[PDB]
């Protein structure tokens, strides 16, 4: 029961190259076959790569797959991008008994430039704290593209439990905006020192920080 | 080059059978393995069936998979059935030259309640002021069916300017979650007695208000 690491997103403009790694975690890349399956949204998955660099019929032959064994990776390159191209890609292998699926790509065929996220950290409200809630929220707005991932800190330790986080949509400014809550209760909140929340985008990663004291 | 038909969609009600076919066009159903994988929109998929009839763990035993010969169809039946079970469903077998998927099918779980949402609003941060701004946001959860409206007060008055309200999204208790923001200047804020947030759904409003706080 092995992980394969994928980046979150990829963009790039009609016409161009553009490469989507998938790490082997504990093992051996050139052990075991790697498939590559598109989804577009709103679709079935599609095979495009099978036995780590096989094509179906029908996929053309600006998808290619191929494996670095000094790095244990596989890649799925795609040249003379199209529109039709922006999806999800998940890569997938095998151990002696076990199915491994990596988490997912984002690829964004930019439709208008890039934008960095706005990124607003709010403390618990007085109100909420008298109803026994401390829920935390991130707001993220003005970004393209709508791909982000978000995780929380209690302190320095990774928070598991409690957080939700809404799908980016489109608002009046043609950029996307999203927001994610940690529900703490008011004895988890007072029981820290800082509580964070980390927003990465294209790569680039912000972090925001909140406390009970900070006046 | 054979494919796998399932229904587009299907619906059911609560504690109720449903069943969910998957046909194979050339070829025996029994000459290759059958996958069932589960997808909520906005996540990736999940693993309810491997070899035809096999769960993974973490699935409930309400899931079960077969295989009928006659008919040259899988079919994944789920018993019991709850709300949670909404999403989409494909099958996906093996050409040898080929990883082949279904259509999928949206199974839509009938007659889930209606449920009020939370409502949450948060005053301009300490940090974002000291930044020179002044964004409002009312985090709204917990509601079903998926759809508000909200409008908002500076004093009495409606705001006409500056409000987004994100699309809502079904979140990880099946019910949906929205974000409304009002980017205000700190000049506007500190200006007024207070803002409030007034969310309406399925008829009941609920209002919430701010007041700058004089740390
Ligand atoms: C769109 C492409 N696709 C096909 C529907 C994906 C895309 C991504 C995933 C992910 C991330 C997981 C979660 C992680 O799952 C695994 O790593 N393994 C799943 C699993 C678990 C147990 C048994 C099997 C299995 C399947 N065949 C034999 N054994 C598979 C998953 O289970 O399924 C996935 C399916």
């Amino acid at each position: 029961n092995f992980m394969l690491n994928q980046p979150h997103s990829v963009s790039e403009s009609p016409g161009k190259t553009v490469t989507i790694s998938c790490t082997r975690s504990s093992g051996n890349i050139d052990s075991n076959y790697v498939q590559w399956y598109q989804q577009r949204p709103g679709s079935a998955p599609i095979t495009v790569i099978y036995e780590d660099n096989q094509r179906p019929s029908g996929v053309p032959d600006r998808f290619a797959g191929s494996i670095d064994r000094s790095s244990n990776s596989a890649s799925l390159t795609i040249s003379g991008l199209k529109t039709e191209d922006e999806a999800d890609y998940y890569c997938q292998s095998y151990d002696a008994r076990n199915v491994v699926f990596g988490g997912g790509t984002r690829l964004t065929v930019l439709g208008q430039p890039k934008a960095a996220p706005s990124v607003t950290l709010f403390p618990p409200s007085s109100e909420e704290l008298q109803a026994n809630k401390a829920t935390l929220v991130c707001l993220i707005s003005d970004f393209y593209p709508g791909a982000v991932t978000v995780a929380w800190k209690a302190d320095s330790s990774p928070v598991k439990a409690g957080v939700e986080t809404t799908t980016p949509s489109k608002q009046s400014n043609n950029k996307y905006a999203a927001s994610s809550y940690l529900s703490l209760t008011p004895e988890q909140w007072k029981s820290h020192k800082s509580y964070s929340c980390q927003v990465t985008h294209e790569g680039s990663t912000v972090e925001k920080t909140v406390a009970p004291t900070e006046c």
